[PDB]
């Protein structure tokens, strides 16, 4: 797994509340968070099994 899959979700600077998954490598699994609409970080995924195929295991 990619070293961006440890770090922490980035919400950003913008003010929407865009629903999102992000890894979260304590629990080892895809949780959900609330992105602002830019600015982006790579532990950001519009789909769970996306999350999952990329920073995941079991």
């Amino acid at each position: 797994r990619p070293d961006f899959c440890l770090e922490p979700p980035y919400t950003g600077p913008c003010k929407a509340r865009i629903i999102r998954y992000f890894y979260n490598a304590k629990a080892g699994l895809c949780q959900t968070f609330v992105y602002g609409g830019c600015r982006a970080k790579r532990n950001n995924f519009k789909s769970a099994e996306d999350c999952m195929r990329t920073c995941g295991g079991a």
